């Protein structure tokens, strides 16, 4: 019923190994559906009828210029305090959207259905010091939902979004290939679309980076695996400084952008523990975990009354699955 596995010695790339373009995570990788959730409305828009969140005008000029247009649109932005006015489910939408591609998956292959957040958190795995803990449910038609169960830093991060866009939220359903037996049909919710270069785009809070900082190594990667996972999609940092907590710099990145910050020759030279975060280490990492989650979880699932297994990853890498009561629901 149960399986203890390590997967530690997973094959991988050496952790200096540096190449000048960024590997793809996921092949053929494409938005298969989109909507957005009105929350008061218990409604969700689908596709056509969906309202897509506009990064404002003045930041999408800034962006393609490399300049604002003047000193008052400027001034809307560069210096305002993010932390200003401080002191003041989505499981449900994945299955919608699983149920309207359905039909459209591949027979051939298992597809692991699950939100971005997910698939991050697993890809993660030896970049972090803390373990993973997940459920993944073996559904009758072998395909598997992966599922579970600092406040100001966070709330910058709110106002970031708040300033540069023109409640709801707005999610991008895409479906991408792994291997020659896995797909993925992913869960991902956008801030923003630029609407000079009809580009999704990621917005992110930050102080500037410190490379050499294992948290900020972590963000980076994190952040590289996130917007690698989509078809397209850019991304728009706001710095701000230190002690002010005022926006000093917005600076947009494309992935091949993100990637070149993490995986030079030079960032490669300095010592290291996870991997030095290599992209291409994660990657193979990915392709190693999803192959073994997937062969196990089916052979399991075959042998057992239980569709529902807790699945759960050491720092050590060492992969632990064990079935979850049939009793049990989990939203």
């Amino acid at each position: 019923g149960s399986l203890v596995l390590s997967c530690k010695k997973f094959p991988h790339v050496s952790v200096n190994y540096v190449v000048d373009k960024t590997p793809k995570l996921l092949t053929d990788c494409k938005e298969v559906h989109n909507c957005s959730y009105i929350i008061n409305d218990a409604t969700l828009l689908w596709n056509e009828a969906s309202r897509k969140p506009r990064l404002r005008p003045e930041v999408c000029t800034y962006i393609k210029d490399s300049k604002w247009e003047n000193k008052a649109v400027k001034d809307s932005f560069i210096g305002i305090d993010l932390t200003k006015g401080y002191d003041d489910n989505s499981l449900v939408i994945l299955k919608e959207a699983y149920q309207r591609y359905e039909k459209t998956l591949n027979p051939e292959k298992t597809t692991f259905v699950s939100l971005r957040h997910h698939i991050i958190d697993i890809i993660m795995c030896p970049f972090l010091d803390e373990p993973l803990s997940l459920l993944m449910t073996v559904q009758p038609d072998k395909n598997i939902l992966i599922s579970v169960d600092n406040k100001k830093i966070c709330y910058t991060g709110f106002a970031l979004e708040d300033l540069l866009i023109e409640h709801e939220l707005y999610y991008s359903i895409v479906h991408g290939s792994l291997n020659d037996e896995i797909d993925l049909l992913i869960q991902a919710e956008m801030d923003s679309i630029n609407t000079l270069t009809d580009t999704y785009t990621e917005i992110k809070s930050s102080v500037h980076f410190k490379l050499g900082n294992t948290y900020h190594r972590r963000k980076l990667l994190r952040m590289w695996i996130q917007t690698n996972l989509l078809p397209k999609s850019d991304l728009l940092i706001g710095f701000r400084n230190s002690y002010s907590n005022e926006l000093e710099q917005l600076k947009a990145y494309k992935i091949q952008d993100i990637y070149h910050k993490i995986n030079n020759s030079s960032i490669v030279g300095k010592p290291g523990k996870f991997y030095k975060f290599n992209p291409n280490v994660a990657n193979d990492w990915f392709q190693h975990i999803f192959q073994v989650l997937k062969q196990n979880l089916l052979l399991l699932s075959q042998e057992s009354t239980s569709t529902t297994f807790k699945v759960q990853i050491d720092t050590n890498l060492t992969l632990s699955i064990s079935p979850a009561s049939q009793f049990v629901t989990a939203l």
